């Protein structure tokens, strides 16, 4: 059973941090205090569950970082597979920024790489 105001989806609970905007490290620090971490998305089902909970005008940090030369790693060390990803078109090939937000274009939801320093909402997850 999920903590108060967390939303269940199968064996995880999710929390949308939209109280205010924070950098990646600050966002992750907020999740870790809750015993959680920035969200790790492994399937269409998770992506779909998460986006129906998001405001279409805002961007949300996820737990994905470029650990090298476009060598994407999830912060909980589970495998990254391009086949399982939701990059907006042209992402993440325009620049070398290391952090990643879910956001909405008129064309729909997806991911953009952005500076880790930039301040955004985010989504935490923890095992149910």
């Amino acid at each position: 059973s999920c903590p108060k105001d967390w939303k269940p989806f199968v064996s995880h609970c999710y929390f949308i941090l939209n109280d205010s905007k924070a950098s990646w490290n600050e966002s992750e620090e907020k999740c870790s205090h809750m015993g959680a971490h920035l969200v790790v998305i492994h399937s269409q089902a998770e992506q779909d569950f998460i986006t129906s909970n998001l405001n279409t005008s805002a961007g949300y940090f996820i737990g994905l970082l470029d650990a090298g030369q476009r060598q994407w790693r999830w912060i909980d060390q589970t495998p990254y597979n391009k086949s399982a990803t939701f990059w907006h078109k042209g992402e993440p090939n325009q620049d070398w920024e290391r952090c990643v937000i879910i956001n909405h274009k008129t064309t729909g939801w997806g991911w953009n790489d952005i500076p880790c320093k930039d301040e955004h909402n985010s989504v935490c997850q923890v095992k149910k």
